[PDB]
């Protein structure tokens, strides 16, 4: 394929000429997106360049880690690849990694809604989700801006968009062995800002965080208590439930018992996402005959700690053997 070069915004960008009318975007951590336009279908694309995917260990193993993971996402509300390309010839030239999906032309940060559309949003992210946590998958980090939406209303998942707020009150203590249900508190999160138009426990750090969430949620029971490790946890959260059905007054009362039993302190007394496609909430939407599960996912590289070097040829295999959808 003919590549051409241009500049955007200090970065050069290198693509074929499959790709046209680039339009800068945005950047994150971990790389700068543009807007194009793909001759070759006629839609309109993300294109996102990895910002300098070997300059380290870390950085290798999370380039090979992000094209693995897009490369088995093929569902409609999970971010997958149409294309993936570097402009190098060969392994030792390899320094760029180029990767396309389907442009949904905003975050759910850019979109207080009605019950109908809530419904549709959060059951497009828990439709994902499922197949998310088929594979073995934890997001670790649903929030509003990793949500990709359409302009009538349809959802993908992202792995980085353009935090504590969303975070499961488990990772704030720093438990290490987390449930799948981490992404569910996230979404519970999420839901009671659409209903309400503010966010639901807007910590000012860490601990606040906490704070918040006990106010709203109820200090544990003796049973969860007995689970923290942590004598410095346990002696801030004893050192200090509320009514949801006023909390969220005004509500579809569905809305409110579905919130209830996402927004659960214990992990394992939270609602799956299999669990929460079920509930009498999603009744228009729920069809158990068309919410897909994945093919199981091999994460073993992560527990592998290898040279840039191998990092970087596993990447450019991967590249190399992409095959594109239909
Ligand atoms: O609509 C989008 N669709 C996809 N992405 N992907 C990415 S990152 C990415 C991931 C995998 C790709 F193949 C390519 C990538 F660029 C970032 C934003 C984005 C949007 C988007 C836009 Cl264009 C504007 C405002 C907010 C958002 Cl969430
Ligand atoms: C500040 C509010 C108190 C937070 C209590 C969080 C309880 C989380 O729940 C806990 O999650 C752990 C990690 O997955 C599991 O090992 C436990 O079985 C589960 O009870």
């Amino acid at each position: 394929p003919t590549f051409y070069r241009q500049e955007l915004n200090k970065t050069i960008w290198e693509v074929p000429e499959r790709y046209q009318n680039l339009s800068p975007v945005g950047s994150g951590a971990y790389g700068s997106v543009c807007a194009a336009f793909d001759t070759k279908t006629g839609l309109r694309v993300a294109v996102k360049k990895l910002s300098r995917p070997f300059q380290s260990i870390i950085h290798a193993k999370r380039t090979y880690r992000e094209l693995r993971l897009l490369k088995h996402m093929k569902h409609e509300n999970v971010i997958g690849l149409l294309d993936v390309f570097t402009p190098a010839r060969s392994l030792e030239e390899f320094n760029d990694v180029y990767l396309v999906t389907h442009l949904m032309g905003a975050d759910l940060n850019n979109i207080k809604l009605t019950d109908d559309h809530v419904q549709f949003l959060i059951y497009q992210i828990l439709r994902g989700l499922k197949y998310i946590h088929s594979a073995d998958i934890i997001h670790r980090d649903l929030k509003p801006s990793n949500l990709a939406v359409n302009e009538d209303c349809e959802l993908k998942i992202l792995d980085f968009g353009l935090t504590r707020w969303y975070r499961a009150p488990e990772i704030m203590l720093n438990w290490m062995h987390y449930n799948q249900t981490v992404d569910i508190w996230s979404v519970g999160c999420i839901m009671a800002e659409l209903l309400t138009g503010r966010t639901l426990f807007p910590g000012t750090d860490h601990i606040d965080q906490l704070k918040l969430i006990l106010r709203l949620v109820g200090t544990p029971g003796a049973e969860l208590l007995k689970k923290i490790s942590s004598e410095s946890a346990r002696n801030y959260i004893q050192s200090l439930k509320m009514n949801f059905a006023n909390v969220f007054i005004g509500a579809n009362p569905l809305a409110v018992d579905l919130l209830e039993k996402m927004l659960v302190l214990d992990s394992d007394k939270r609602i799956t996402a299999a669990q929460a496609l079920a509930h009498a909430y999603f009744a228009q939407y729920h069809d158990p005959d068309d919410e897909p599960v994945a093919d199981p996912y091999d994460q073993s590289f992560e527990s592998r700690d290898l040279l840039i070097d191998e990092w970087k040829s596993l990447t450019y295999d991967e590249v190399i053997s992409f095959v594109p959808p239909p």
